[PDB]
């Protein structure tokens, strides 16, 4: 009944005693209070022997309610009244600071639950519910547990410590508190900061968001502890935070006035260290509006050394402090606060899996911290990197203790019986209808017992199962928000990719391994995680890969930001995309392609037609592809980390528009796919510009078509038609047969595969539509087109 | 009267026995009086026998009021003196604690309905108006029910679980707690989420808006019993309920302080889980309401897995509180909700079907609710997909309903007589005038009877209807906004399309059919349900096939966007056309036609001249004609779902003006007829990039004149005359015997049919308007300017 | 005001795609801009000026 003391749930199970040896088959408040009086030395116990009830005094009053008895004791648990003495019990512990209830507790539980078993036996052996509740109380109810009487010591601290704040000097006296986590010689580059007074401030600089409060607990323990300078032996740290001072105060200049009184009281001068939490707020400049400007105070007083401080300002805010003038900068002083990069991340996660424990699948594994930081760095990658990780691990960490306890063999069908019963056994139970409530009282209590059975029978899958969160689990869950079975993604990037896009098999294998190759660790994070170029025919395969790409690593088909550089030219962007004097080369370091993807820095982005795109943009273009950042904005940083830049190429068309045919010949066809794949890589270079195009991983060259590829472009055409009619509540299906009959129209010498879609919707969509219209099929069937005898043929099935 | 306890209606019947049985011809109060002392072990009667009042004390009474009495007892229904007393008896029982009325409360009721029959029956044979309701409510009293165990029994748990809350646990142990929706196999895969302890967090996505809260409500069944893990059979589930917790000091500082309390207590780690709601707002992630900053606790203990909870957020909150991280960086994970896709739709409408049963009414036919959705889904399709639906199978699932009693037989005529008479009859008798009223009231009563006899006798038009929905009501009902009309819309196409397109049976036929194949099902919902070229000279059919689209698939002439391309050309200059920073390109995207149609998505998109507008925007309208969305104005999609694009080029327009290439016989002319509804769709692949042309459904050609078509546009203009003269009271036709002469004057090689409109104003207008103002006809009247003589007549109708 | 003489200076200036909203007052009497407002021109007098 929680997780209580042992005193309490000792007077419970004596209640259980009670049950079959007086045969109280469920065990009501008497048999707790039983309980109760008869652990001797109990604080309960003694309770009742104050009281005048032995053991023997309860025993006698509950022996003459049954005595023995059913020592069968049918259904040997409690029942609500013993569960409501116990709940009770809990809140006479609230009351006197227990948590973990004991023994008194639930005497005072029983008091609580007056006109009940235990109750009755009290007023029949003539004790009243409040002398028991009082003489409980005067023994254990009375708790002044662990008294240290707090404090330091200390008494001119009392303008300063009064205020406002709990000091780290108190903390580390008895080391009431966390440490938590450093940046450890930042601690001592902090102290560093102490021994120094016209650069009073360390000023601690990093995310909030790290937990940097740890390297300031830090101070106190060097300082006390031994190595530290002749400045820190006499050294003090009393705290300044803020959120005690505008609570209850609500008024700007009332908090200010508290300030003051902080930066009085350090009159002890060369004995104290003063330290200010979020220093920046305090400082009230970098901004266009402070944070209440206590930089006035502060400054002057650093600058005469009489305060002294410990400073957080933040990773700009140092800067904008720095600035201020003539002794702010005598103020702080910067330090190194990290928030966890990936190889740090792997300790954060191992560090708090123990406290996952209690769900036995996480615990374990080295290899599933791994995979959650590994994973989660490349692939999502829209958080920060030991929180994406230890979710990954947690993730798995459940997801396959599930799989444990799916279902223990599910008979919720035999609750659902159960059910049926308690109705049909209720209503006869009710008319009495004696007999016709029996054998349903009886299938009842068989469908029960039936239930709970096969309910624990999945504790042998436990035996099984109850842990496993290995790589494989981590990579599972990586999946199912975008190493093994996310790097199966990866790996079978081909597969996927190929399955979306225009044949272009060329392109597929291409952009898949290249990707696969990045993403395995090797060909580049910092720049994009692919560069690529797409030449060839647009519509006929490009812009379909990009798609495609997105989904398979990215996890969505749609999380593709998408920029024209030409229009970055101005020249079908003189006159076309700009008016009035802004306009757009302008637009794509000033915001669109920087701001774009900082909010997805894990899109594929695509750069439309950088051949003949300004000069200026290829420039900006080879700094994404080789720094793996723009600076734009007026100082924004554009994350092009795990983007996937995709720049794409007019140029390549014809050969790729040629198709490695079944017939024509057989010598040119199966050297047109190679003519293709390696003359289009080069047709780019031609073009224009090399110096952008080159710094880029790999040239990716999308046929249009290879024959070989038409039956592959008619499903994806047919995957589009069979889909939109789902959402007005239709289910069509081509058969591959008729898949086959609209793939005919697009064999191919040198016309590509990009006429399909139409085709499709001629001949399946157009003329299935022109079957369904005709009332042949209405609303809500399902429609094949279908061949048969090598013609289109609209069948129903449903 | 309404729906009462046995009790109260068991009084009131006893009332119209002692009505007739004593003559009383209308049950009064004394009836009510004695229904309550004649019922015996009534509540009331009990009471009335206490008071003294026994059936016959009453009922001695009564027959001093009216004794045997009048037995033909003329409306022997009450009268409104006893109706009052049911009306009071249910205030009397409102104020008893009861629901409805019971004998008591009628007993109570006669009290308050003082000065009354009851009341003088009591005031006669003594008995004390307040003894008789005093007697009764000591009979009442205490009420109540349930409440065998309550709390949780475990509660070690106590200072939290205090607090703070109802918890989901409580109210699982013997049910109480609704389900209610689900998203089941969700319901599994949250648990997934919440049997981890850094992924600890679920994190509900979705519209709040479906329910969601039902999923929540699954954890707490499946984690006691038991078909998830035994460390989540080793949890309890406390809420934090935000609601609570506000109550009272009503503040932000009380909100954080109550939700600290319980994060503080979670050392019951590993048994506990905290189902916290609004999770996003919690940790104030993103947006420009930071909303509530408890991040600062909630972070540390989601990543140390101390806190293990539930998270409810929205489909786009949860990443605005993945952002930063620790937060659901370090906890959350999103989980599947679904608003209903249409399949699912059509389940929760049966679902909700049957409270339109209370308009004895649908529940039911299937083939309606599948024609409410399917109808609706596809073509205006204004709403959601599942709340769309269900209204219109109620639209109609009343409707019809209505023509049970709409049409009865009508005699809501006989009942305005019946008003005329009252008045007659009343008046007559204030003059007295007596048997001079008699006359009046007895056609009165003629009347009335009449009325209600009839009025009830379409109860033979109650079982014709009353649940009957069928597939054809509904389609009535969705072409209302928007399976008969919609069907009618699809197969009738051709003649509205026509109707509007003035020539062109090319035209006409051929959008007709594409869209009527999209209004079935099956051309292209994935982009827009018809693209299409339109070629054709302007004014000769092609504005005129947008308009009268919009008005049968989606509501009305109007509903139809209009966008020309060229104005935003895209080759118009910062000198030739618009302005702004973000011209032509940036115009139409960033503005108007995604704004158009972002208004209404299920609208006639007509885009003006494309042919040539510039190559950049024909591949934006591309993206329409492919994905069926565009993706702009940050990042919304806009739904070309079931849009109707309609994109001209207009370079067919030549060979449909060579007018069936008139004058070269009727014979090679009607040939030519077939021929230009041939060569238009290859002029504009020529002079119109095909990769458009390929993602449209259909290429439209738009003859013009014919000999035959060219009158069709002489009674365009006369037809847009006709209807613009109404909206100041005047209807003109002008008939056809003068739409031929008028045609006469249309004819020449040299022009097209533009200058019909100057000529309609001349011939037609012109001819009425110097005849109506001299006075030859009054305004109001339907006017005809006809041939009547092969000269232009006026004849005047209605 | 939807009771004007709306006087529309010149047509040679007035290239076709102005004529295209001029002509929806002149068929309709409305055009639909502005925020969406239809705009009444029922009594107004067009003149559409040329030399």
């Amino acid at each position: 009944f929680g997780r209580f003391t042992e005193r309490a749930q000792k007077v419970l199970a004596l209640a259980q005693e009670e049950a079959l040896r007086l045969g109280h088959n469920n065990i009501g408040t008497e048999h707790i209070l039983l309980g109760l009086v008869r652990e001797g030395e109990g604080i309960a116990a003694k309770a009742l022997q104050a009281l005048g009830l032995g053991s023997e005094k309860i025993q006698k009053e509950v022996e003459s309610l049954i005595g023995r008895g059913q020592e069968m004791s049918q259904t040997i648990h409690y029942t609500p009244r013993a569960k409501k003495v116990i709940e009770l019990s809990m809140d006479e512990a609230r009351k006197l600071g227990h948590s973990y209830v004991g023994t008194e507790h639930i005497l005072l539980g029983l008091i609580r639950e007056g006109e009940g078993v235990a109750a009755r036996v009290l007023n029949n052996l003539g004790v009243s519910l409040n002398k028991a509740r009082q003489q409980v109380l005067q023994l254990l109810g009375s708790n002044e547990t662990g008294s240290s009487a707090a404090g330091t010591n200390s008494n001119a601290n009392t303008p300063t410590l009064d205020s406002l704040a709990r000091d780290l000097t108190a903390i580390a006296k008895e080391d009431s508190l966390d440490p938590v986590i450093g940046r450890s010689k930042e601690i001592q580059r902090v102290i560093e900061v102490l021994s120094r007074r016209t650069k009073n401030n360390p000023v601690l600089i990093g995310e909030p968001g790290v937990g940097k409060t740890a390297i300031a607990e830090g101070l106190a323990q060097q300082i006390i502890n031994n190595e530290v300078p002749e400045i820190l032996r006499d050294k003090r740290v009393m705290t300044l935070d803020m959120g005690t001072v505008v609570a209850g105060t609500k008024y700007r200049g009332e908090f200010e006035d508290r300030l003051k009184k902080v930066m009085d009281e350090i009159r002890q001068a060369g004995n104290i260290i003063l330290f200010i939490d979020a220093l920046h707020t305090l400082i009230g400049a970098g901004g266009a509006e402070g944070a209440i400007d206590a930089s006035n105070i502060l400054k002057p007083s650093l600058a005469r050394g009489e305060l002294q401080c410990i400073g957080a300002t933040t990773l700009d805010e140092y800067r904008k402090y720095i600035e201020k003038d003539a002794a702010l900068e005598r103020r702080f002083q910067p330090i190194q606060v990290d928030q966890p990069s990936v190889d740090e991340s792997i300790q954060i996660l191992q560090g708090l899996r123990d406290r996952y424990e209690a769900h036995h699948r996480v615990s374990i594994t080295d290899d599933a911290i791994e995979a959650a930081v590994k994973l989660s760095d490349r692939y999502i990658s829209d958080r920060f990197l030991p929180d994406k990780a230890i979710d990954l691990i947690d993730e798995a960490g459940s997801k396959v203790r599930l799989r444990s306890f799916t279902t223990p063999p599910n008979l919720k069908e035999l609750e659902q019986k159960l059910d049926e019963v308690r109705k049909e056994k209720d209503a006869a139970v009710q008319s009495q209808e004696f007999e016709k409530a029996a054998s349903l009282r009886d299938t009842e209590q068989r469908l029960r017992e039936q239930v709970e059975d096969t309910k624990k029978s999945w504790k042998e899958k436990q035996g099984q199962e109850n842990s496993e969160v290995t790589v494989d689990d981590i990579a599972m869950v990586v999946s199912s928000w975008t190493a093994q079975t996310e790097t199966d993604k990866l790996l079978n990037m081909e597969n996927i990719l190929h399955s979306r896009v225009i044949g272009q098999d060329e392109a597929v294998v291409a952009v898949a391994k290249a990707v696969r190759r990045a993403r395995a660790g090797l060909k580049d994070p910092k720049r994009p995680i692919g560069s690529f170029i797409f030449l060839g025919p647009t519509g006929v395969g490009k812009t379909e890969l990009a798609r495609a790409l997105a989904e398979s690593i990215f996890g969505d088909e749609e999380s593709m930001i998408r920029i024209d550089m030409s229009e970055y030219m101005e020249k079908h962007s003189t006159s076309r995309l700009v008016g009035s004097p802004p306009g757009y080369v302008g637009y794509d370091e000033g915001g669109q392609l920087t701001e774009k993807v900082r909010r997805k820095p894990y899109s594929v982005v695509l750069l439309d037609a950088i051949e003949k795109a300004h000069p200026d943009v290829f420039n900006i273009l080879l700094q994404v592809l080789e720094d793996g950042r723009l600076t734009d904005s007026k100082g924004r940083t554009v994350d092009f980390r795990n983007t996937i830049l995709i720049m794409t190429s007019n140029v390549g068309a014809s050969e790729l528009k040629r198709n490695k045919y079944v017939g024509f010949n057989v010598q040119d066809e199966t050297q047109n796919h190679k003519d293709m794949k390696d003359k289009v890589m080069g047709e780019l270079k031609r073009a224009f510009r090399p110096e952008f195009i080159n710094r880029i991983d790999e040239i990716i060259v999308f046929h249009s078509l290879e024959k070989k590829h038409l039956t592959e472009i008619v499903s994806l055409m047919s995957d589009q038609l069979t889909k939109r009619l789902k959402e007005q509540d239709l289910s069509i299906e081509l058969t591959d047969a008729a898949k086959a009959k609209v793939a005919e129209e697009g064999v191919d010498l040198e016309y590509g595969a990009r006429p399909l879609r139409r085709a499709i919707q001629k001949h399946v969509e157009d003329r299935l539509s022109e079957e369904l219209l005709r009332g042949n099929i209405h609303k809500g069937q399902h429609i094949v087109l279908d061949v048969e005898d090598g013609e289109f043929v609209v069948k129903t099935t449903a």
